[PDB]
């Protein structure tokens, strides 16, 4: 079972989050020593994490299980390592989450809000009925990225091009182009302020000595990996949300005859889903999750992906149910490292999916969908669609 099962062998997520390697898992050791492979990072064995309980305990334990332990076009070089938010511990991570929080106003939001509605429109109006094209190129990427800019206050002019170098032409040309694009956006405002999250945050001077503000190049760091994931992340809960209502059509008459149960709805497209279906931490002292006793200083993957599946807690844990309740997913996570966007991604499914579902209520999957080869994101390249009335 397990001895012959290589989580870090990323052919095993080429077609999807593999559940029933996750079913096997969970069954066979909650908690058990990956010894390193061929293909693992670093050729450090880690501690994996299967089962719901244990997932949860992990998360609300910074102290013991410790945040501090990129892929993409982000810079490989620079002079300094910089820390993100979710890569720290308090103290300094506190200070720089309150900060971010602090980022998300009223006003921003409200920017984000009406735009996604303009484009949600836009877009749908813009489907040929009945004739198929891919979702996520042509709808499900769009948004999550313009709400994505609006945030870190990028000019609409800007945005597109931008998006090739996050998601592209080489590495290095990339991570050049954003790194010259982000300082510049940065000096610009500090000269200027403006009502977005990027300057609130890169305005901020902390006092503390052991929590001190961003410095430039974590903030280009915070820009970038916000930017490419979180996006990213949005996307692929749109994509399978898609996907998942096109595969129970009752459910989709349901839903699209009856909007007050899309919240409901939205929190099981999140677990269904589960875009950021894994995490790392580090043992920070000698400590027993779930009676297999863990060392100080090593490694330990918590997976979202199948604690959101774990039977002990969603009864038909493998069935998709847009009226599911209870549901104490942990798609968000869990703790002080919550997501801080869990309410932007929820209101991109909300608007979509009301202007999405108004207009089609026949929805068909007419190629297989392609999924993005990681153990980091799961998601959906190409998912080709017909759209109709019905
Ligand atoms: C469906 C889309 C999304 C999913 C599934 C998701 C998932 C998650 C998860 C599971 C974590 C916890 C990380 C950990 O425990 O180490 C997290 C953290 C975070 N998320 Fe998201 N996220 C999504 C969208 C967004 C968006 C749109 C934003 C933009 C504000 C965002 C911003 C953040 C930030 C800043 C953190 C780190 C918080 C901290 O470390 O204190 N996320 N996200
Ligand atoms: C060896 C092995 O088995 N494996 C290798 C390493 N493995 C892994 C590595 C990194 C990782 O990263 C998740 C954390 C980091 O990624 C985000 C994604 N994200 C973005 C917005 N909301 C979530 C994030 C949040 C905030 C910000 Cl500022 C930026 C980001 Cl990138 O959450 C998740 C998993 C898991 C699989």
């Amino acid at each position: 079972g397990l001895s012959g099962i290589d989580l870090t062998d990323l052919d095993n997520f080429a077609d999807g989050f593999p559940h029933h390697l996750f079913a096997i898992h969970r069954r066979e050791a909650p908690v058990y020593w990956h010894r390193p492979t061929e293909h693992t990072p670093d050729g450090e064995g880690f501690w994996s994490v299967a089962t719901y309980a244990e997932t949860l305990e992990v998360l609300r334990d910074p102290v013991t299980y410790s945040s501090v332990t990129f892929g993409g076009t982000v810079l490989q070089d620079l002079p300094v390592a910089g820390q993100v938010l979710n890569m720290m511990d308090d103290p300094r991570h506190t200070r720089i989450r309150r900060l971010v929080s602090s980022g998300l106003t009223p006003r921003m939001i409200r920017r984000v809000e009406d735009d996604l509605r303009r484009r949600a429109r836009g877009l749908l109006d813009g489907v040929e009925p009945g004739a198929p094209f891919d979702f996520v190129v042509e709808i499900a990427a769009e948004l999550p990225m313009q709400m994505i800019c609006i945030l870190l206050g990028v000019p609409e002019t800007d945005r597109h091009w931008l998006f090739e170098a996050v998601e592209p032409l080489n590495v290095e040309d990339a991570g050049s182009r954003l790194y010259t694009y982000a300082l510049e956006l940065i000096a610009g405002k500090r000269a200027e302020p403006a009502d977005d999250m990027l300057s609130v945050v890169a305005n901020a001077t902390i006092d503390d000595p052991d929590a001190p503000a961003l410095s430039d190049a974590e903030l280009y760091l915070f820009f970038h990996l916000l930017f490419s994931a979180g996006a990213e992340t949005t996307r692929n809960s749109i994509a399978g949300g898609l996907l998942a209502l096109a595969e129970n059509p009752d459910q989709l008459q349901t839903l699209r005859s009856d909007f007050e149960l899309l919240p409901t709805a939205i929190e099981e497209i999140v677990r269904w889903t589960s875009p950021s279906p894994s995490k790392r931490r580090t043992a920070s002292r000698a400590v027993s999750l779930g009676g297999q006793p863990i060392e100080a200083g090593q490694k330990v993957v918590v997976w979202e992906g199948s604690a959101n599946r774990d039977p002990s807690v969603f009864d038909r844990a493998d069935e998709f149910d847009i009226t599911r309740k209870p549901n104490p997913h942990l798609g968000f996570g869990q703790g002080v490292h919550y997501c801080l966007g869990a309410n932007l991604a929820r209101l991109e499914l909300r608007v979509l999916f009301e202007e999405l579902l108004s207009r089609f209520g026949s929805v068909r999957v007419v190629e297989p969908a392609e999924w993005t080869r990681s153990n980091r994101h799961t998601g959906i390249r190409h998912l080709v669609v017909e759209l109709r009335g019905g």
